[PDB]
């Protein structure tokens, strides 16, 4: 009863006689499966993960400038040159300035000037690549056992891992047998065309070309404590207004600009990186066995321990307490179209209440729980 | 000789007989004025300033979030409400979540949830308005005196202030008289349509509508230590992915985004705010008097104290030293089309050299400085 309370909940019933049920799990959704003489299951796709990621390119979003140097020449003395022009850490620019007697040259004319600034990246973002061969899907299965605290509890449930290599897996359901999962991980997208952009805590999924065409300084994917940046001029600007001076300034943090650019992109939790995805599976229930089919009927009384309330999908939840000593026994259930969602409701201990999910028909109907005169009669109306 | 060495230099000569010269000064430019029997002047527009500015609107570029509160209700209990919804410091959002037995409600259905976050701006930018009634133009005038250190020296020169109210002004030129400035401050742009955007040290001139349509939280121009921001949701986002949770996060610094948006805008030095502008003036030289017109000629020798060099505009600079005792005297100057830029070159002291700017004709010409056999003869060729 994990999906009881989830709005995006699907009910799937297997074909007549078949012991297999085909389901489509998607993020934020829950599917309830029913089969004749089989336990009612609540299956959910918990998370979709990428296990190991290789960084393709690394982009600088905030940088600073240090160790500025400059060299100037008088007219007709040739272009000025600095060794830092061949240092890949520095960004340099050549220009011409007005030179004459007033500024220390014998000749009047245009004199060469060159400025170099060492560039250091303060904050960067990464673009890691995801290949579907490394994707891991985690599925969670919860049996409708009637357990006391079962309704909407995300603590209990058996998890099973599906990978592109290990697509079929078996999940051991305690006291109910073994479930088969024959899933086919359909990519949903071409992963070469998409790149995982990670910035600080946050992460997104963006187009490869869009990431590569980001107007930011970039460096190879290989991590280095001292990296060599290209396109450093996309953050460093040289200004020479009136041929007197040349000042170099850095562009400032592009963090918020990236946030705006990432508005229309799919966002991903953390940077453990969990995707929002889907997965199609075939559930083999041949090895699944209903726990209390061989139990006898409960000969005593049931008492309502909680008000009957309606689910968003029209089903009702009944919490009953048994007052007899023959447990474990089968709960007598009959409607005076009316069916059960929970298959084979049973009492395990007298002290523990039982939760039953039922699908009453539209209109007035009488839910009879127990047998005989002392049976519980709950009148109910289902309005469409 | 302030413009000697400036590349953007204009030469203007007054009409025949007139004692007035019309000039157009613009930022980064220098104009040299000549008139018969009048001192040669080097006029320049130093700066254009706005004296007092009123802030129209103030926009937040970086904010943070504190004191988050939230309230939730079970289904059919009505919409949740917080008092912080009526606090203008908080940004709030209403949503609906899945509620049922599992999360503490007796009824299954959609339950109301409301979240509020107190917003605080960390960094802001201002949009101050400039009206042409407060503009101040500063003009600098430098006489061609022949002074020892006059070439390109920006230390010497008389400054005069022109304002839209005080358009005509008089500038006292020591030893040369009084200059009249009849300027007409033409706006160049409609100042209501333009707003001065100031961010940290930097400032720009942008369109009013563009500034008002900036997607940032804004507040009135009046300065307050505790301001009230509008459009706070332009920096604060609420995320509710699957009807389980609602997390509130701030957008981050928009500083670099603003820098990119301001790429095509005119930049202004500091935030003392100096514009790049122009000014048209009429120079009245009726009260200007040439210092040494009544001096006698220099009867002795001149010696070249520095190599003759050519200016970017074809003129030549001659630095001579006088070796006689009759100073002050008129320097004999003759070409063997050839004219002087510096009007009435004179020797003031024997120990101080004299700088003369001359315009030699194209081709071969002989510059004769001094009189007699002992006169200085400098051969020169001007190539076009
Ligand atoms: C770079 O310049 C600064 C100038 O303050 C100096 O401290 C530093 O030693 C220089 N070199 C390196 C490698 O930091
Ligand atoms: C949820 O399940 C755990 C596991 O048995 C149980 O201990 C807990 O009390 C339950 N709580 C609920 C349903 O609130
Ligand atoms: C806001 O919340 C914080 C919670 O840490 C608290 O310290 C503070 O006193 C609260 N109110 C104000 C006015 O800061
Ligand atoms: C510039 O002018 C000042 C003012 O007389 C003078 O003291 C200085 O030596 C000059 N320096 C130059 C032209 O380098």
């Amino acid at each position: 009863m994990r999906c009881v309370g989830v709005g995006n909940r699907d009910f799937v019933e297997g074909l007549s006689g078949a012991t297999w049920v085909d389901v489509v799990l998607e993020h934020g959704g829950c599917v309830t499966t029913m089969a004749k003489n089989k336990p009612t299951l609540d299956i959910e796709l918990q998370k979709t993960e990428a296990t190991q990621l290789a960084t393709l390119r690394k982009l600088c979003i905030e940088g600073k400038i240090t160790n500025i140097t400059t060299d100037s020449r008088c007219p007709t003395q040739g272009e000025a040159i600095l060794p830092e022009e061949q240092d890949q850490n520095y960004v340099c620019k050549h220009t011409y300035v007005d030179r004459g007697w007033g500024n220390g040259c014998g000749l009047f004319g245009k004199g060469s000037l060159v400025t170099c600034a060492k560039f250091q990246c303060l904050e960067s973002i990464e673009g890691k690549v995801v290949q579907h061969e490394n994707l891991k899907y985690t599925v969670i299965i919860t049996v409708h056992t009637g357990d006391q605290h079962q309704v909407g509890n995300e603590t209990q449930g058996v998890t099973a891992e599906i990978t592109s290599q290990a697509s079929t897996a078996e999940a051991i359901l305690p006291e109910y047998g073994t479930l088969g999962l024959e899933c086919s991980p359909r990519t949903g997208l071409d992963f070469n065309e998409m790149i995982l952009l990670t910035m600080k805590n946050k992460a997104w999924m963006v187009h490869r070309q869009w990431f590569f065409d980001l107007p930011l300084p970039w460096t190879s994917g290989a991590t280095t404590k001292t990296p060599t940046w290209n396109r450093k001029e996309l953050l460093v600007t040289f200004k020479n207004a009136h041929a007197k001076k040349q000042e170099v300034v850095v562009l400032g943090s592009q963090e918020g600009a990236m946030h705006t650019a990432l508005t229309g992109a799919t966002e991903i939790q953390t940077s453990t990186s969990i995707f929002a995805g889907h997965l199609k599976c075939r559930l083999k229930m041949d090895k699944l066995k209903l726990k209390g089919m061989s139990y006898a009927m409960c000969l005593n009384t049931f008492v309502l321990k909680k008000e009957v309330s309606e689910t968003q999908h029209g089903t009702i939840l009944i919490k009953v307490e048994y007052k007899g000593e023959d447990a474990p026994c089968k709960i007598p259930f009959s409607t005076e179209n009316g069916r059960l969602i929970t298959a084979n409701p049973v009492v395990t201990k007298k002290e523990e209440p039982v939760n039953i999910e039922a699908e009453p028909p539209f209109g007035e109907s009488n839910i009879v729980i127990g047998i005989g005169d002392k049976a519980l009669k709950i009148n109910w109306y289902r309005k469409g």
